[PDB]
């Protein structure tokens, strides 16, 4: 019976079950409350297509993919079992109509994934990846996976609010004293009430009632009482948060011994309801609240301009009272305008229950959002921290519902951050990403890595994303809980093997190298299962190692460069599959920056550009730990320098390419891949302000393809553009080229391109700050993507500041790259 509970905390890495650190139900409700959505997918979805997960586009393919077809007609090469006679197909042959070749199913070989469905075939992204890379498809006909490996294990006073702080409580601790008590919405302050300082010992009992001015109806559900303390030109040392409103609507009333946070600001987790589960080392404030619930266009010239300049703003961009003030005198105007509602709702007193009683009669007729074409940047934004109120979060989790699975998978990882922002552990959104995740085996399997990478080193936001998680097991299928279970086991494993090792280090000496090969064999033996799905690509199975390839490296984290055999034999390769485990680094921002590297190409797509990224597979496992994808043939910049010498000499690396490349058919193809991929790289990094780089974390493949790598990580260079790069172009110090104009070409196509998505990228950055660079959250760090971006700017303008650059990069040569030596 119970076996499987444990079970399931096995995968989560988190008891769900535990009450150690609640206070109320609402961990424990949203257990209850998610059975339904779970439920109700579960139900509607069809097994079959859940077995197979289609994975299917439903956009154009870009004019680049198109130049690329011999002129409609692909071929697909169907293989028997020894031997493989090949077929010709037309782009929009649907599976069924190319499976017709004189019941039975197609499979790509090698990897668990299937080509079925009522779609052509230029709509699976398996063939538009073959397309890409430059390679043929190859399937084979197979059995249908039964349904039956998937199926479930189934079953208003007037009163001024009043807090009474006790006292802080601390048990092990120089000036004094005080404790900040803010109702809050978003990050919103409405009324703030500090005591008076005492001194700072282990314990300070105050017995005060800190009376506040806004009246107990008029406080709106998703008001946070934060209480935070102070030290003195003071300091905040510890925080905590206590929902006023609960989850079933009722006010809270009584006796609270809450545990605070330390600090080491806009962090995500300043905003959460878990209270600190370390109970023993930690601040603890204790207060009383005793109370009941709460219930459920034509205009001057002048003003409607500077109504429209406000709503054209972006989303960065400060409202002052005055604009406030006129966008919500002007609701109903305000309201025909999609792009108004972050600022619309951002200028509604929500500590005023009438003016909220207003806000939702205007979101009850939203006939004009309700039906706008989607627009995830938009969306986004009423997902984030600047936004409490339950109604409006809704408005956008509706329109996320539209998404197809392509798009779920772009924004996932920011789909799944943005719960940090929910004011309530049960959630519009929430439900969107389990149902979203239960109905696509794809999206289910990344969900399950990214809640578990966030359970497994965030305290503030375990509790939820453990229940969620929970949710999401307790539907997703035996087959796929037997996928997790040998997941979780193989990077434990594995993990242990990484930790174990770094201890024996100081280079990688004699003895050290077979150490590391004799645990790899000796956990290999019955303990290693024979085949596991690869994490940051759940087509590959991958079984056997390769324990004559397996390393570690000199740099002083020493990861694990691993390489594996893939399990399934009808793949008709031979090139291993390569992980490297890593632990020092928080991976959890790699994550971020590749998902928006990811980004960043499908935006190129819909304006046909392709800049040939590389945004290699990289999951975050557990605490300071985790996996990455490597990319077959690539060494660094650095290694082509240090094979010559010293510094630094501009031949080596055109020297390094042609070396690399046989024909010089093939070679030429490297310098255009190397051309579109510095330019990309160039314009991607300096968007997200990661462009000045040494030169050992900057890589290239054997065929031209530049990317950089290890983004955990004197003046200064927008972004690398050193003559090395330069002289692969063409060029030298002061001159130009055939092909470094269409560097420039495509660079400032590219970087205009992201501008035609500013709002977007700008939301972006803004949750990925937040919510995964605990160092870096102010206001300025944040800001430099508007100047980067050059909000504001004509499209030319923006273009000779981009160039201007490029042109601060030819002006230092190698000036910084030398630098970072010391
Ligand atoms: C670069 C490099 C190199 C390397 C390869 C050839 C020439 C110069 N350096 N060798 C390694 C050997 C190991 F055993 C472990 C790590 C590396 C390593 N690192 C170190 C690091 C992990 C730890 O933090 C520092 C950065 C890292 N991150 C990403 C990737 N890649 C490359 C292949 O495609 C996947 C992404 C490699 C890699």
């Amino acid at each position: 019976s119970q076996a499987f509970q444990r079970q399931l905390t096995a995968l989560i890495g988190y008891d769900v079950t535990d009450v150690s650190n609640v206070h109320d139900d609402e961990l424990e409700f949203t257990r209850r409350g998610l059975v339904t959505p779970r439920m109700a997918e579960v139900a509607s979805r069809d097994p079959k297509l859940y077995a197979m997960h289609p994975w299917v586009t439903s956009k154009p393919l870009p004019e680049y993919l198109w130049k690329k077809i011999a002129n409609n007609c692909i071929f697909i090469v169907i293989h028997r079992s020894t031997t493989s006679q090949t077929i010709k197909v037309s782009p929009d042959d649907t599976p069924g109509a190319i499976l017709q070749s004189f019941d039975f199913v197609l499979r790509v070989c090698g990897r668990d994934e299937y080509l079925v469905g009522e779609t052509p075939i230029k709509n699976f992204q398996w063939v538009r990846h073959c397309l890409k890379n430059g390679e043929e498809i190859h399937v084979v006909l197979d059995t249908p996976p039964d349904p039956a490996l998937d199926e479930v294990r189934k079953e208003d006073c007037d009163r001024k609010f009043r807090v009474k702080i006790r006292g802080i409580d601390i048990p092990v601790l120089d000036l004094t004293v005080f404790v900040e008590a803010n109702i809050q919405h978003g990050q919103q302050v409405l009324c703030q009430r500090r005591t008076s300082p005492k001194p700072f010992t282990e314990e300070v009992l105050w017995n005060v009632w800190l009376e506040f001015s806004i009246k107990i109806k008029d406080l709106p559900k998703g008001a946070l009482l934060n209480l935070q303390i102070y030290c003195g030109k003071v300091q905040l040392l510890y925080y905590v948060n206590l929902l006023l409103i609960d989850h079933r609507f009722l006010l809270r009333r009584g006796e609270y011994v809450l545990h605070m946070w330390q600090i080491s600001s806009f962090n995500a987790d300043k905003l959460t309801s878990a209270t600190n589960p370390d109970k023993e080392n930690s601040m603890s404030i204790s207060i009383l609240l005793d109370n009941i619930a709460l219930p459920k266009a034509e205009m001057p010239n002048q003003l409607r301009k500077q109504l429209e300049a406000i709503i054209a703003t972006d989303p960065l961009n400060p409202l002052t009272a005055e604009d406030k003030e006129l966008l919500w005198h002007f609701r109903y105007e305000s309201l025909k305008h999609p792009k108004a509602y972050p600022k619309l709702f951002s200028s509604v007193k929500w500590g005023q229950q009438e003016i909220v009683a207003k806000t939702y009669q205007l979101l009850a007729r939203r006939e004009v959002w309700d039906q706008s074409a989607l627009d995830v940047g938009l969306t986004m934004q009423l997902l984030d921290c600047n936004f409490s109120d339950e109604n409006v979060r809704a408005i956008a989790v509706q329109k996320l519902e539209s998404l197809e699975d392509d798009d779920v998978l772009h924004y996932l990882l920011q789909l799944v951050q943005a719960v940090k922002f929910e004011p309530y552990h049960d959630s519009a959104l929430a439900r969107f990403l389990l149902k979203r995740g239960l109905r696509n085996k794809r999206i289910g399997h990344f969900l399950f890595w990214f809640l578990r990478s966030e359970i497994a080193q965030s305290r503030h936001y375990q509790q939820r994303f453990a229940v969620i998680l929970e949710a999401y097991l307790r539907g997703c299928g035996t087959a796929m809980l037997h996928d997790f279970t040998q997941q979780v086991q193989v990077i434990e494993m594995l993990q242990k093997v990484t930790l174990d090792i770094k201890s024996l280090s100081a280079d990688v000496s004699s003895q050290v190298i077979s150490q590391l090969k004799q645990k790899l064999e000796n956990l290999q033996n019955s303990q290693l299962p024979e085949s596991f799905r690869v994490p940051y690509d759940p087509g590959l199975k991958a079984g056997a190692l390769a324990i004559e390839k397996c390393k570690v490296m000199a740099s002083k984290k020493k990861p694990l460069w691993l390489e594996f055999k893939c399990a399934d034999p009808t793949a008709l390769s031979n090139e291993t599959i390569g992980i490297i485990f890593k632990h020092g680094d928080d991976l959890r921002q790699d994550m971020l920056i590749l998902q928006i590297l990811r980004i960043m190409e499908s935006i190129w797509e819909t304006e046909s550009l392709d800049l040939c990224l590389l945004p290699y597979g990289c999951i975050s496992t557990g605490d300071k730990i985790g996996m990455i994808e490597i990319v077959k043939d690539a060494t660094t910049i650095a290694k082509i320098q240090q094979s010559t010498v010293g510094a630094f000499k501009d031949e080596v690396l055109n020297h390094w390419l042609k070396e690399k490349s046989p024909t010089e058919e093939k070679f030429q193809a490297a310098v255009e891949r190397f051309v579109y991929s510095c330019a990309g790289y160039c314009v991607a990094t300096f968007v997200l302000g990661i462009g000045d780089r040494h030169n050992d974390n900057i890589m290239i493949t054997e065929t031209g393809n530049l990317f950089h790598i290890d983004f955990g990580h004197k003046e200064r260079v927008p972004f690398v553009l050193t003559p090395d790069f330069l002289f692969v172009m063409g060029t030298s110090g002061k001159k130009t080229s055939p092909h470094f104009q269409k560097f420039q070409d495509i660079c400032v196509k590219a970087y205009l391109a992201l501008r035609h998505h500013t709002n977007l990228l700008i939301i972006l950055f803004s949750m990925m700050l937040m919510t995964g660079m605990p160092q870096l959250t102010s206001k300025e760090d944040i800001e430099y993507i508007r100047d980067a971006l050059t909000v504001g700017k004509n499209e030319e303008d923006a273009k000779k500041y981009f160039l201007d650059q490029i042109e601060v990069c030819r002006d230092k040569g190698w000036t910084v790259q030398f630098n970072w030596f010391l």
